[PDB]
């Protein structure tokens, strides 16, 4: 009944899925965030002049350009902060090994001492093989072939010695397993501890996953509220006024043609 | 208020002809800015609904299967959220910029229609009035040269003076008909030129007080097209955390180990008194 394969297969499924979570986090920033982090800030932030002479209707354009960039400073944070959490999968994907390679090899050694001792017991099933040949002497003595009784002594002394083996191998193999019913309950209990705390790790480390992106959502949303604030301070009648002084060409009327006379210099 | 755009002759028109070409260069720079932001977000949703829908079969199952899958099914919510963003940018935002681009160029013709008619009519007279003042002040040099030579060479002789009255009629001729008249055709044109030009400055001022309000109301749409995604993403975050509060530790009740009735006493007892006794 080598059913340690079932509790040892539970360990094959604790790291083949932890790999997926760490693969997902490792992928949800290079296949998701290496785009906005890069494309938003990098491809943007030029010195292309807004060329709006309006000191105010220009505050809102750069405000839209700035908050495009103060939106990307927040997807970079997730790219950083969430690849500084996948590094907590390895403090479980390899810390669990500290909790499952210590009381596993220490339990393997005893688990095979049983295996050959029982094989030594089934090998010492000769108490039966000489009992079979003992009875067949007694069976054939009903015919009385006159000194089979000497043979019967032999198998009688033989049976005595060879069950003294069987009783010896049986009491030993008894406590070898009686001390394995005990110690196997300790791996049953220990595995149910760190296969129950792995779930608290999974749940608590995934609850801190959305709280890592919910920050990102509230960041750029709060930054979008800043594009509407910069967009409310605009007062237009003062704006063209400020813009006229720049592009102003002339304020006095083009004086009219007057008829120049003859006595100008007479 | 925009009366103060007169200047010398053509500075005003060219100062106002550069403002429209610069104003148009503001909106097209704003238009393209959406196009660049558009495909950026469009690439964001491509990868996400790729990443979300690229599901695979792994030994996970049970009440913890919800949370892991909750994470996969909310990366497709982001894609849907940010595809709408880019969608709302090229369909609504960019296209409505192309609206005011064309509406205004068609309105920038109606405003100043006959400006070059009067500007060139005013120039024709300006130079032609200068052609006439040119002759008038050459016509008076000769007269002075005939009334100043007679000044030093006084009337001490007997020569017919008809040189003066012959050319005095010229001075009146060239002056009156050709200067006091084209200086009055220029006046009536000028007084209308000031009128029409004053109404063209007023007409673009009104246009400029729209472009500023339009840009504000357009970028306000831009801000709220993004806030659409932000609350969508934020709401789908509690959906992750709603499915994490649903997780109790009973998934280890999903047991596969074959036990509970095994591990017997095992003191093998073949005494071989089964029959033999």
């Amino acid at each position: 009944d080598a059913l340690m394969s079932r509790t040892k297969s539970s360990l094959s499924v604790l790291e083949s899925i932890d790999e997926f979570y760490a693969k997902r986090a490792s992928i949800e920033r290079e296949y998701a965030s290496k785009l906005q982090e890069l494309a938003a800030s990098s491809a943007d932030i030029p010195e292309v002049g807004s060329t709006l002479n309006n000191i105010l209707s220009m505050r809102t354009e750069t405000g839209s350009m700035a908050k495009a960039h103060e939106e990307v400073s927040q997807q970079i944070n997730t790219e950083l902060r969430n690849k500084i959490r996948e590094y907590i999968d390895q403090t479980e994907q390899q810390k669990v090994v500290a909790a499952n390679a210590i009381e596993e090899l220490y339990q393997k050694k005893t688990a095979l001492e049983i295996d050959l001792s029982k094989k030594k017991d089934a090998y010492e099933y000769s108490c039966n093989k000489l009992n079979s040949y003992m009875r067949q002497t007694k069976k054939m003595t009903g015919r009385e072939l006159d000194k089979y009784n000497l043979k019967i002594r032999q198998a009688a002394l033989a049976v005595k010695k060879m069950d003294a083996e069987y009783r010896e191998t049986n009491e030993l193999l008894l406590t070898v397993t009686r001390e394995w019913i005990d110690r196997w309950t300790e791996v049953c209990d220990a595995f149910q501890h760190i296969e129950e705390y792995r779930l608290e790790f999974l749940k608590t480390n995934m609850w801190a996953y959305a709280n890592i992106i919910s920050t990102a959502c509230v960041k750029d949303d709060e930054s979008c509220e800043k594009i509407r604030l910069t967009l409310e301070n605009t007062n237009i009648d003062e704006d063209i006024t400020q813009m006229i002084q720049n592009e102003g060409t002339g304020t006095t009327i083009p004086p009219l043609p007057e008829f120049n006379d003859y006595f100008k210099e007479n």
